[PDB]
C-alpha cells in the first residue's frame, strides 16, 4: 500500500509530478 505523493511549488503553487520537475522548476523561480 503505497500513495503516490505529488511535489508543489509553495512559491506558487506549481503541480510538480516528481522532485526532479519541482528542482528545476524551484531552482526557475521567483524567490
Ligand atoms: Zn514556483
Amino acid at each position: 500500500s503505497r500513495n503516490i505523493p505529488i511535489h508543489s511549488c509553495p512559491k506558487c503553487g506549481e503541480v510538480l509530478p516528481d522532485i526532479d520537475t519541482l528542482q528545476i522548476h524551484v531552482m526557475d523561480c521567483i524567490i
